[PDB]
């Protein structure tokens, strides 16, 4: 009645107080994504006392003691001074959406009306200072409360909202009836190469930025994009199109034995081996029963250590689908395996 | 480039000298089968160190220097005057086709005559000492060669020739070549309720003895049919057929979570959870993602000890398909994962 | 070049932002205790950067920031609206002394400027502000700035300062030179049974007060008296008085096999087996080459876990002061064994 | 209840049937060494089934069947053509020594008649076939029975028969009485540097040859003597001339923080670091507090592995020692800790 893997996870990365700590990052940081992965981890595992406590952590140090009040600082860690703080007060979207997720299931699976108390101001807060109406899209979700949003452009994470977390949130109405819509639209029409981009720019008037850039590639914040993909219901109908679009990412995993470092969007051109945790992350979304015990062989065999926060938690989320820890209905809740 | 599972089974279940020790016995048994379970695996892990020390183990003290020169007896262990030798001269027919298999194809993929020559007068001496002609059906294969045949009845035991091994015998013309088709036929003829039988007699003039007796039951020899049914590639002919008549067992399994320790093959009545090792066997077997990850589930978190030789070697067939240690062509032949 | 069972100690009760957490109580304290046995650990381990993180911690936790400016506080945890944050502000000199004479021989040997500055501050201010005369003795160390001096009654404790910090001190002068003289009284005068009390108190114009009472008893406080006093060098001339006055916790301890858990001082009666880490404080204290190798078995087959931090810190000063972990000089000083 | 360096000896080094193996030697040797020392090591750890497999593995496979009918071949293990037999059927006298003390000691603390008989057999036929008279000694124990005596020049090893032992057998009248002084007079006459040797000749007429010479020098087998030494009861009278004797084998080691790895016998000159098994033979054998601590610490950080049986059975010899696991009686025999 435990998840080995997240009792490990709680043993080297969570502290006594609750907050999830990189240990990669001098600064020894903790972000709101690690936060809010630790708390839907908790809550797969029916881990309430870890929930509570991670819970408690977020709200006293990244929302200065609610999350009723504002959304969490993002980054928080060590200062030159050699003080514990935040670094910086700006808001990760991805993180905001999978607390406020996974506090709204807590209360409904725990039957507990303060989570669901949290996550629902939690949600509106996200509605009112993160997400923006797009002319030529409608609603949609920017990264983080600044940063992101200039007068004529938009640019956009398509890793940060996951399909089922746009499904669920629509229960909750506006904006999210349309977010649901515009997530589809983000993750289908900027991947020209079948390769979904870790950040990608959209400017009025004219639509998506496509060409080659930087930032517009397949890496560490992309590869999650498949994953949310492979953990949808099949009943979904946009999991076919999502999973037709993806497809040279499969294929590439397939011919060669693992999925590639970084991948050129508008190019399709790959580079380097992917980390273990790519493998676990293609575990949900590769099809073949052959080519998904590759990947399962490799996650098996190269399993993270105490040094790979990223690979960890690929791990949890990927591997845990794999060996069924948790499901997602067609309405986006949590279907526990408790 | 090691099989982790492998590597922990050589340390806790294989002596210095090569043979493979049942601990749950108070005479500390080797088999036949556990040899060649023990040959089967170190040559799925390109071990060919472990092979040879096997192999020698296996020649010197179950076949008095050669096998070759007769079929290995299939029960060694220690006797009541401390004494350490042969227990019973008799053979085992799955430990036999095991061996003579394994032999085959580490002459061929390690390109070594000698274990080419040893296999052939192994499979030989298989064909002409345990193979008998059965009014009504043609050559079949015996479970030993001595104790399963009478003038006008024979017993046999589905879980000893798996078909992709079957399949590979072929090659060598008669009598593998029928007995690629009597061993579906005494696959799919006994299972009335959708159950393979540890044991089943034949009598001439009457047919299969399918009525309810105390080891015309799936219990811990059949649980092995249907992991071998799960191993089939996809373009074998037969697998189809195969899988249709043994779906009752799967079924069972997807509904309850677990495979069950025994069931009535005349009835399909069912009783009691089956150990790890059955959720092993289960994992080639089932076709559904879900119920083959609760198995995977079950597999991971109870995984077999120093002191369960059976969960092992079934957990080492099962768990390693699932993880692609292994694969068999359409012709039976190993495809290697080295 | 490492302490193995430091770098246990500090994987398994030492956060990352370097406080020291005993999980034994629910509020999950850290005592100044505790930080000033993590710094003499790193020290003695030469483990500059925990030595660097402890200390921060401290300062920053304890002290509103500066040893300098202030002793720590003692106790420090969660409190029942959730924030973590000094629970008692009070000091308790054992920590005081140990953290002081940490930083002075942190900053003799590492050659660093400023743990020479605050440990000299510190020191300063533990004269000032926690010892008082005392009439019938002298300058006394109280066991922590408020509360233990009252109209005419003076409660002290034997453990708290160890004949070789006391001897360390002496080389600043006043009030330390005579201080290591009343030391010597409390520990000589206090034991009429040959065992030390956890508390003693001492009354104007009485004296010492040796009647039977709650606190008047050798168990968890006491145990270290004898430990300190195996730690001071063959030629330091206190000694062998020490061990002579001493000598009935040895005798039980070697006729029994096992240190008492708790010793009437007034009578000599003892009650209960002392923990794991009872016996590793006898290692230093234990003179025969049979009584020692009884206790050192115990440590070794009953090392302690992650749930013991009390047992975990008597097992590194009295273990690795049996596997010469650390030396003290006739001066007082860490003869380091880097 | 159980030892642990012990239970951890068995599951690494002795097989199934009960045989200690040394995994250095390509042939994956027993001695009767070996069988001694697991023979000893189950004795004092009061494990009887261990003791048990053990003599039944020595007796079918060093004795032909019986130690009552010859004494144990030396050397086991496999041969070229791939099956497993005595190597050499020589004997060693230091096995044999202590498989009849082993046994003797069996047979009275655990009041079984079989293990006196067998004991007391093996110690007749070990005075009749290794015990000879030489002219200027009297007589002296072989270190085998075939080729140690020739024309006038017998060839001894000090460390075959430890002091306590002799003691033991000298209950049992000649040669054992009169064998304890010439074996005093053998150590104590062959070391004029204060080392002994591993190999030592003696010529009639000429005395002992103690001229440098490749074999006498004080290295692996040397290194037990001193330790056979420092296990001697302190009431022992030979005990405070040997310890006078090998003074300087304690010098050096407590001078440099370790003991030699070689040191020629004639000259005393040493050379190189003996390994972690030197260490723990040190342990009863050197008199300080403090020195037999950082030979302690040694023998802790670098604890045997599976690849080590000489460093091993030295540990559990000399770490045992030093842990109380057991202790020998002013009559030689064993004071168990049970």
């Amino acid at each position: 009645c435990t998840w080995p893997a997240w009792e490990q996870f709680k043993k080297d990365y969570i502290s006594q107080e609750g907050r999830v700590i990189d240990p990669s990052d001098a600064r020894k940081i903790t972000t709101s994504e690690g936060q809010s992965y630790g708390m839907f981890s908790a809550l797969a595992a029916n881990d309430r006392a870890a929930f509570d406590n991670i819970l408690d952590w977020t709200q006293n140090n990244l929302a200065q003691g609610s999350l009723k009040e504002r959304l969490p600082a993002w980054l928080w860690g060590k200062k030159e001074n050699s003080k514990w703080e935040v670094l910086d007060s700006n808001s990760a979207s991805d993180g905001d959406v999978w607390m406020a997720w996974s506090l709204l299931e807590a209360g409904r699976l725990w039957k507990e009306q303060r989570y669901t108390d949290i996550g629902s101001a939690l949600l509106k807060r996200i509605a009112r200072e993160e997400v923006v109406t797009v002319p030529g899209l409608g609603s949609m979700l920017l990264p983080g409360k600044v940063g992101f949003a200039e007068d004529n452009s938009w640019r956009f994470n398509p890793s940060y909202l996951p399909p089922t977390l746009a499904q669920y949130f629509t229960r909750f109405g506006a904006p999210w009836t349309t977010l649901r819509e515009t997530n589809q639209r983000l993750l289908l029409e900027t991947a020209p190469k079948g390769f979904s981009p870790d950040w990608v720019r959209y400017e009025k008037d004219k639509g998506w930025q496509l060409k080659a850039e930087k930032t517009l590639i397949s890496s560490y914040d992309a590869i999650r994009v498949y994953m949310w993909v492979g953990m949808m219901p099949d009943s979904d109908p946009q999991k076919a199109r999502m999973l037709n679009r993806f497809k040279p990412m499969a294929t590439f995993t397939e011919k060669n034995g693992y999925p590639p470092e970084k991948v050129d969007v508008a190019t399709g051109k790959a580079q380097g081996k992917g980390p273990v945790g790519f493998s676990a992350a293609m575990l949900p979304f590769l099809q073949n029963r052959d080519a998904q015990a590759v990947q399962r062989q490799r996650v098996a065999d190269n399993f993270p250590g105490s040094d790979a926060y990223y690979n960890y938690v690929l791990t949890l989320f990927g591997q845990g689908w794999d060996q069924h820890r948790f499901r997602f209905s067609t309405k986006g809740e949590l279907l526990p395996d408790w």
